[PDB]
DNA sequence: GACCACGGCGCC
DNA sequence: AGGGCGCCGTGGTC
């Protein structure tokens, strides 16, 4: 390319190299654009932002949080990535796809963005035709790259003098079963490291080992092991306490202090556009989409997450997502007339793994019930059930025959969508966003089932992420407009801020836009709170 | 210091 | 014979 001067015309491709993987925590190391044969690099970076009007090239979504950052409104546009994530979601690195798609991901900005140019130009071409993929390009990803852009330079408040108090607390109970544990075992040793806890429990004490891990068949040491050795030993209750406490301090309370980012005050994720299978997002660095919400300090860490002052969370949840997805996917009668009389397969699977009435259970009971009924739908074995409700296999058997039987047509839509997958080599979504699985017709009977139930679940788990996409894609301008903010998606939730005046017409719009965002065979139901943390706005 | 594979486990 | 993720500490290499 010809070397010229910036700034470069509009329309031209960015091509950046930042200090670090995070764009509200990089240094703009370097910036530059190509366009009509030439490329132009910026003497300055920071300063060069201001002559851009759109980030348009690998990555742009990044380089629009970091114009935010620094108070520059640079909304995302065209971004190669995006055209191979939909053709493919195997294409989820600048390296890859630039490998496979006509360049090399290099360090050096004017080299980027002559990539990003020449793989436009490749991508656009293979998008030729695929009417579809095309669709969801221009009326998904490519506006919802500039939504999550501005979820993650607003950030979400924490309650970080609540945290480093609960830390303290939390070390010294973490005291407490750490000694009980060495005392029993007869000697210290690291708790942490599950290879030495292998030799304790099976070697050392008598324990029956329950079964072994995947890549190097050691004895297991798992939740599901231990909690099936829970009456062989008084020393696995106080390993499993261990771990639950560990695994919150370890991976929320002690990290999460430490990200409040100096300027805004606030923590900062990523929603990694093109970093999954199914067209999902997902959260990281950190990750905010599985913040603790299942057992009592789970949900104290839940409650750091707060609204500023004089506004308030709102929290709004899909009911029954992937449920109502299949209803329409599928056409089973039964399943949709269950969601035409306001029925809840969550609440009723609880009230019967827990023998009680459905007016008895509880809000963890209901939840208890998930893991069974999406566990069962997508191909949950009869003994794995048996031993996590802890019933007789004849038990869990009947459980899984009447679960199927109920709503017949479900079981011919998976036949149908794997006869589908064999053929073309790829399964989609109502929107038809595809994932190739090629394994579907592979010899080995493990390997081509595990394929099979990656295959089917896809167009479920895909379609429920392509509602919530185009969703938040229509729900985020009349946020902007009403003043209110949009913080996190998890998966079939948003969380969003509103000034306290108009949180309650918030909630009523979003749950509005959400519920109506594409018209199903069954309705889209969903539960909204509004609360001053996470929790209580759940509730 | 970075990076890896693994087991393990938090959420959806 | 649940699916989809990302992060932790260990054990380890470079
Ligand atoms: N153990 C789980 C939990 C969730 N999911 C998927 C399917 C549902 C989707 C959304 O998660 P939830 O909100 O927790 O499930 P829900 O059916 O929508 O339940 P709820 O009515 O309480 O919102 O994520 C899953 O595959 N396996
Ligand atoms: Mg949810
Ligand atoms: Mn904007
Ligand atoms: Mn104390
Ligand atoms: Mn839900
Ligand atoms: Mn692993
Ligand atoms: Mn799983």
């Amino acid at each position: 390319l010809e070397e010229a001067p910036w700034p470069p015309p509009e329309g031209a491709f960015v091509g950046f190299v930042l200090s670090r993987k995070e764009p509200m925590w990089a240094d703009l190391l370097a910036l530059a654009a190509a366009r009509g044969g030439r490329v132009h690099r910026a003497p300055e970076p920071y300063k060069a932002l201001r002559d851009l009007k759109e980030a348009r090239g690998l990555l742009a979504k990044d380089l629009s949080v970091l114009a935010l950052r620094e108070g520059l409104g640079l909304p995302p546009g065209d971004d190669p990535m995006l055209l191979a994530y939909l053709l493919d979601p195997s294409n989820t690195t600048p390296e890859g796809v630039a490998r496979r798609y006509g360049g090399e991901w290099t360090e050096e900005a004017g080299e980027r963005a002559a990539l990003s140019e020449r793989l436009f130009a490749n991508l656009w071409g293979r998008l030729e035709g695929e009417e579809r993929l095309l669709w969801l390009y221009r009326e998904v990803e490519r506006p919802l790259s500039a939504v999550l852009a501005h979820m993650e330079a607003t950030g979400v408040r924490l309650d970080v003098a609540y945290l480093r108090a609960l830390s303290l607390e939390v070390a010294e109970e973490i005291a407490r079963l750490e000694a009980e544990v060495f005392r029993l075992a007869g000697h210290p040793f690291n708790l942490n490291s599950r290879d030495q806890l292998e030799r304790v429990l099976f070697d050392e004490l008598g324990l029956p080992a329950i079964g072994k891990t995947e890549k190097t068949g050691k004895r297991s040491t798992s939740a599901a092991v231990l909690e099936a050795l829970r009456e062989a030993h008084p020393i696995v209750e106080k390993i499993l306490q261990y771990r639950e406490l560990t695994k919150l301090k370890s991976t929320y309370i002690d990290p999460l202090p430490d990200l409040i980012h100096p300027r805004t005050g606030r923590l900062h994720t990523r929603f990694n556009q093109t970093a999954t299978a199914t067209g999902r997002l997902s959260s990281s660095d950190p990750n905010l989409q599985n913040i603790p919400v299942r057992t009592p300090l789970g949900q104290r860490i839940r409650r750091a997450f707060i609204a500023e002052e004089g506004w308030l969370l709102v929290a709004l949840d899909y009911s029954q997502k992937e449920l109502r997805v299949l209803a329409h996917l599928s056409g089973d009668e039964n399943l949709i007339r269950v969601f035409q009389e306001g029925r809840d397969i969550h609440t009723e699977t609880a009230s019967w793994m827990f023998g009680v009435p459905r007016e008895a259970v509880d809000p963890l009971m209901r939840r208890a019930a998930k893991t069974i009924n999406f566990g069962v739908l997508y191909g949950m074995s009869a003994h794995r059930l048996s031993q996590e409700l802890a019933i007789p296999y004849e038990e869990a058997q009947a459980f899984i025959e009447r679960y199927f039987q109920s709503f017949p047509k479900v079981r011919a839509w998976i036949e149908k969508t794997l006869e589908e997958g064999r053929r073309r080599g790829y399964v989609e979504t109502l929107f038809g966003r595809r994932r190739y699985v090629p394994d579907l017709e592979a010899r080995v009977k493990s390997v081509r089932e595990a394929a099979e139930r990656k295959a089917f679940n896809m167009p479920v788990q895909g379609t429920a992420a392509d509602l919530m996409k185009l969703a938040m894609v229509k729900l985020f301008p009349r946020l902007e407009e009403m003043g209110a903010r949009m913080l996190l998606q998890v998966h079939d939730e948003l969380v969003l801020e509103a000034p306290k005046e108009r949180a309650e017409a918030v909630a009523r719009l979003a749950k509005e836009v959400m519920e109506g965002v594409y018209p199903l065979a069954v309705p889209l139901e969903v539960e909204v709170g509004i609360g001053e943390d996470w929790l209580s706005a759940k509730e």
